[PDB]
């Protein structure tokens, strides 16, 4: 029931599947990207211009080249949920490292020193990427970046600008439509954490796969939960008042989780799962930081009350909660704002009496998000399709602006990959063995691939484009906009990419190329 | 579990399927159109002379050429539900743009500049079609247009003429048969909106797929509905009195919707689900505008009464309601007519004190539909088969007259396509790259196809027909009626097409041809 | 020589508006244009260098000062002073004959052949 | 009637045929070589230990891989008939350059710069090989070189030593057996030239394929011969006295050549066909130089006598003549010895008055071979199988000594290929493009193959042997004798290779590898 795939040809098999995945996502990339028609599950088809949707659906027949393509999808998806964008760039780079890599490995070259050369080259190219990055420190230059990054006209990008000009750091801006055609900015008592849901089956509305609920109660305990009889009494407390319930008590075992997803699938009980922030004594100090913030108490056994019947004030209230893959956000609830203004005083109290170091930064990261709150913005409405088109445009705007200000900004169009590629020629490594040099040249020719695929599928030769950009001075922000086909500086024109996307897609692509070329034997279950 | 289709031949596969759809719908077009024999679901076959029924049923085996034909079906269907007619013209034009498009693309021509040439050429031809259009401003010329557009004799078209001569603009004229052989015009308190029902499974009587109910109560709220216990109590209120119920509270979630379609499938509960008009504060200002109009209060939680039970006070009444895909119409109810005469006074009061701009037109579009009401016409009855034949003839008449008065009128017979096609030769674009010129020539040779297929399948060479019409002066309304096979001015004879049909079918055909030629990779889930 | 004279010849069909300027004859002109691009492409490619960039460098620069590209040394050089020259008789005859056989090729529509049995 | 083979796999096909040839000749190499069994043409099979016999008989089925192996056979054969040995080394190095060549080329590497790197590397390694060579200048060290290069005991090698100690340079030593058991040295009037036979069908006794005839007359002219009736009259003179005839008049056309091989195949006429020495006026000055030496006049038309008949006056005599592929030798005749002593006087007179340069060296090369004469040696006789074993041993001895004294001497065992290999690391070429460096590393890894195959098929790991010699100093003649399996100096022990063999096999192997990797398309005539 297990199949054995070995030697050199077994590598080329999944390489083909990888190359097939990069072939379809490859024609997706670029401003003049091509459409990809997806067969409907039932009825009218679905055309796609994005690289994210394609990477979701692709899975070949042949198992070896399927798991190879799936292996790249990991880097693509990981880049997507750690940067917000760059699925197309991560995939083509991943295949680039793999194609050029195996091109050299085929000469019997030592794979170990090759991947070693790749890791160190890209790592120093990340250290170089931070140098290439452009930093924004003024809210007015932040306004120009936000509006340009936003699709087409400014105005709305000029609204998000002052929206984050109010809340300085630590975020976090959340958006929503309605109700009258104006620009309504709202700041209320809201908070967030860097934890995620328990199961991806809780997604409320795909393909956004983000669970959003309005006017719901929240429940928190520090210990692990496995019993059910306590919850089914809160279920009765959730049936008494037909309202959804929020639960994030660290680890929920398979028993309670199965009961939760079953009761949610029928629509009788609207339940939510997720995980706990921090660790140890931090957990019991973070859940009680949001319990009263939501207007609820703690059901911990440290005092301690923990029985069968749970009531109204054992669970806090939250007007709106929006959670995703690696983030969980609460907002809207009109509870004790004094709590938000008193706990910050307690943090300052603990901060000044603290002699340690880790406690200082833990109190600093808590006072940050607490003071930051959660500013929610309301967009206007011309028609009914205009507000939706806006909401999507401002969704991609916010995520782009956040990803840009986070790690800095670099010239887009994939031209920054060339400027990075033309800096490996000066890299004299240790112990400068030829294999590691091959790995450096591999990264060079691999970083050449993205800009080539962009220009080519646009309708122009990429070789001449590469020559014209590289031969010229690489410092005065020289670039090539495929949208207009003309020699232009990518900065002043308005073609920019967030440095976070470039770095993440680069490191991940090397990461999967690492575990790809290092492979020598593949196993797979068969049918019979 | 996914198949991969790439390269140039993958395009030709679905192009063939598109070509197959335009083949059967192609022999349908023309006054001397042919019959298409359809195999019945169970029993005697069904002959079809309509292009609508054909486009609904067609779906080939090979998935790629199936989703290709279906992709054109989207254009044909969208044209039908936005213009009322022109499914045949949309399909043949769509395949025309595709055939002539691929005919040039196969020469390695840039798809981006081609489709750019197509979009701009047809868009300026839309601006040109508005010039070609003839306007109706008199009720007597409207009478001549209506009677001619109506099948055969006038009288009944002369009845619809004065029917709309009464209600000037904004509509909306509804028809019905019975009971005594005369011409009975009836104006009552009726209203309509540009919203649609939730699920296409609520259709009362196919193939009209329009949900019609008589003597039924109404119910509306602004907030989203997800709970059911309140509904099952109103269900009991709908069981004590064996009468259907009307619900239109924006978004009904999957739970309540499933309960609704299940209770409707058994015939125990006659229900329906429909969306909300306007957005935000408009919604709560539109549902209460139809609440008292139907003789019912508002059950909004803005203050706000909303519990388990519900009586006659919270639900209005409606004699007859007819809803379709993108329209929802109410009429007949003999409630507070003073409401319809007092709310218009409130609008005038608000209009007087309004300083904004959007509020002026929102009050103007509401005062329009309110003042216009809903005139319902009753047709005569000779026999029992004559009243049905009439009712069908007056149905297609009303839909044609509305589509003709909405966007103006153009000379039919597809001759207006030639007059539009012989105006691309003077279009010098920017930056006048040869590819865009090819796209212009593609539009030219594509517009030649419909009239060619019309004359051909009729029984005469289309080459000589095109020559005679084109060589002669294109301005004095010169045309060719295939029904009589003779030189004739399309205006004074009676062969006229609504400009809305021509424009919508033309724009949608380019729209699907856009997402067709731009495509380069197609995916499809396979069997094993 | 170097097949560069074919580029200079190809970039002078863009100025040729013929009679009666029917689109078909213009296609044939563009056909000759793209066909004259092939030889230099094959020379540069099979030598070991991208021909697209070479074609770009020579064409974008002034075509009159005898600018060319020697594939033997791989460098920007004037074909005259360097020593890479082709006889015009060869260029003319090979060009006319190629069109002559292309004439009797595309014109063909039916081909016959005696079979074995 | 022509088959087409292109792309990357076509190269691999004939590479496999090459690799299969080097596989069987590969197990031939080494002091502990293996036996290869050949199926007889008719009867008992033939066991082979030589690499020459194997390379002669090998020819595969698939034409592409057949002409591939034959293409290496050319280098092997050419190396043999120009150095006297090194067929096994030539083949394995040839395949080495090819295998390592295809290995790097597969990485999309430019073939032109690769072969350029190989050419220059081996060329400088040839210049380096001359430095590596150990020169012999004394007859006693020549005696030690001769006796050691001779199989087993000295004595007979000590006889060849003084045999060439008499005739200093320019050769040429010839051997023969009989008649009584002693060592009989004989010096007589003999001469040689570097021309060859017209057709390989004149071979008297295979597999030596060397035409030897005793007691035969000679005949030569300068002009081309095509007419036959003249030779027919001389044929009657060859029948008049049933004796073989010698002919060497430049170019004999297909007519006379066909008549010659036909009359020879039946045995009625014993004829010999060969070319003329020198060119132009040199020809008529060389044939007349050997005419009187053989005791015969010149039949040139410059005086001029040239008719149908021919007597003893027009033809000279030669006791014994032995001709091969690239050499033609005469000896034994007791003619006018004064001629050999007078023509040398004429050369001294001409050289004394010569002001030119080419005439100086042409008279110098003629005075050389003339003064050198021929020395013929007679071997002893123990048993009937003894001198037959001796004559073969002394045949291999003479050819080895000549090949060694010609170009110099280098340490054998294939170790000299290692020392040459570990000198490419210091070679910094121009313009030091990476491709040429790959070619240098290719030569490095390819030179490793011969010694590895020698040690491996002997019965010991080659990796440790290569490591022991390379890590140790490469200068004190350190090596590894596979015959004894011990660390020893190759010079004092007795394992030495002639530098002529190493150079020729090396240059030829690169020569065929040049025209092998440079190939991109192969054609082949097929069956049907």
């Amino acid at each position: 029931e297990l199949h054995f795939n070995k030697d050199m040809q077994a590598l080329k098999r999944m390489q083909a599947g990888v190359d097939k995945l990069a072939t379809v996502v490859g024609v997706t990339i670029g401003p003049k990207g091509r459409n990809v028609v997806l067969e409907s599950k039932f009825g009218a088809p679905k055309i796609v211009n994005d690289g994210v949707t394609i990477a979701r659906e692709v899975e070949l027949s042949d198992p070896v080249e399927n798991i190879g393509a799936t292996l790249v999808r990991q880097a693509a998806a990981r880049t997507n949920d750690t940067a917000g964008d760059g699925t197309t760039t991560a995939t083509v780079l991943s295949a680039a490292f793999i194609a050029e890599g195996m091109k050299i490995v085929s000469a019997g070259t030592n794979p170990v020193q090759l991947v070693r050369g790749m890791e160190k080259t890209v790592q120093e190219l990340v250290k170089e990427l931070r140098k290439m990055s452009s930093v924004v420190q003024t809210d007015k230059d932040l306004a120009n970046v936000a509006c340009v990054s936003a699709g087409g006209n400014t105005d709305i990008g000029s609204l998000i600008s002052d929206a984050m000009a109010k809340v300085g750091r630590t975020g976090v801006v959340t958006m929503e439509e309605g109700k009258t055609a104006e620009d309504q900015l709202v700041f209320v008592e809201g908070m967030q954490f860097e934890r995620g849901y328990t199961s991806p089956y809780f997604v409320t509305d795909p393909e956004r796969m983000i669970c959003e609920y309005e006017n719901c109660k929240i429940l928190l305990v520090d210990k692990k939960i496995s019993t059910a009889r306590d919850i089914i009494t809160i279920l009765e407390s959730a049936i008494r008042g037909n309202y959804p319930l929020l639960i994030m008590a660290e680890e929920v075992e398979q028993e309670a989780l199965a009961t939760l997803v079953v009761n949610k699938l029928r629509g009788t009980l609207k339940v939510v799962a997720i995980k706990a922030p921090g660790f140890g004594e931090r957990r019991s100090s973070y859940l009680e930081d949001i319990a009263i913030l939501t207007g609820g108490t703690v059901v911990r056994d440290e005092m301690g009350v923990s029985l069968e019947q749970a009531t109204d004030a054992v669970l806090g209230t939250a007007a709106k909660i929006t959670i995703t893959k690696e983030r969980t956000t609460v907002v809207g609830d009109g509870s004790t704002a004094a709590d938000v203004a008193a706990r910050v005083k307690q943090i300052r109290n603990l901060q000044m009496q603290t002699d340690q170091d880790y406690e200082r930064e833990k109190l600093q990261e808590r006072i940050a998000r607490l003071s930051g709150g959660v500013a929610i913005i309301q967009v206007g409405a011309q028609t009914e399709t205009e507000l939706k088109e806006k909401k999507l445009r401002v969704e991609d705007a916010l995520n782009a602006t956040r990803a840009a200000v986070e790690e800095g900004v670099v010239p887009g169009g994939g031209c920054t990959l060339l400027r990075l590629s033309e800096k490996v020629d000066v890299i004299k490594r240790r112990m400068t063995d030829p294999e590691q040099q091959m790995g450096a040249d591999i990264i060079k020719r691999a970083l050449c691939y993205p800009i080539k695929l962009i220009a080519q599928n646009a309708g122009v030769n990429g070789s001449v484009v590469m020559n014209e950009v590289m031969k010229n001075l690489d410092r005065p922000h020289y670039g090539y906009n495929a949208a207009t086909d003309s020699f232009e500086n990518l900065m002043e024109t308005g073609i920019i990419d967030p440095s976070k996307v470039v770095r993440c897609s680069m490191e991940n692509a090397v990461s999967v190329a690492k575990t790809f070329l290092l492979a020598d034997v593949v196993v797979t279950e068969l049918k019979e």
